[PDB]
């Protein structure tokens, strides 16, 4: 298992414009398009992202391309963040994946707001971090997904892979 496979499970795959758990226009593998209520706006964003007149529909390859870009950005977001970077650096490979997952879903800003949890993660206080992490709107809104991620942070294994929130756009 890896970050790509992990996120593909959590986010699923849709080739047509859809509304995410928050009611925002999205497409592909959790690629947010816009927080705006206009389908037209979403379509504009889409065309712009793809480089062509899509008409709300994309191909599998296009979805995967957006996906790769999106993963890349989440990581970059982590590396540029002074609160995130140090945590990310302190973690083992599996747990890093969990961090990326969160950032992908809620943005670098959203994640950076989890001060207490981040600290616990930095300290390797797994169980405590898990409890803390669950006391969030995130957990209450998308419990199943949150659970899988939390479990990952807790055990440092992919067991939970043996509920999608956000990811890149206007």
């Amino acid at each position: 298992m890896n970050i790509f496979e992990m996120l593909r499970i959590d986010e699923g795959l849709r080739l047509k414009i859809y509304k995410d758990t928050e009611g925002y226009y999205t497409i592909g593998i959790g690629h947010l398009l816009t927080k705006s209520p206009s389908l037209n706006a979403a379509k504009s964003e889409l065309d712009k992202a793809i480089g062509r007149n899509t008409n709300g529909v994309i191909t599998k390859d296009e979805a995967e391309k957006l996906f790769n870009q999106d993963v890349d950005a989440a990581v970059r977001g982590i590396l540029r963040n002074a609160k995130l970077k140090p945590v990310y650096d302190s973690l083992d490979a599996v747990r890093r994946a969990a961090l990326i997952n969160m950032v992908f879903q809620m943005g670098e800003t959203g994640v950076a707001g989890f001060t207490n949890s981040l600290r616990m993660l930095q300290q390797k206080r797994w169980d405590e971090a898990a409890v803390n992490l669950a006391k969030s709107r995130w957990y209450n809104q998308t419990p199943n997904r949150a659970k899988r991620v939390i479990t990952t942070f807790r055990t440092g294994t992919w067991d939970a892979y043996k509920g999608i929130g956000h990811l890149l756009t206007k």
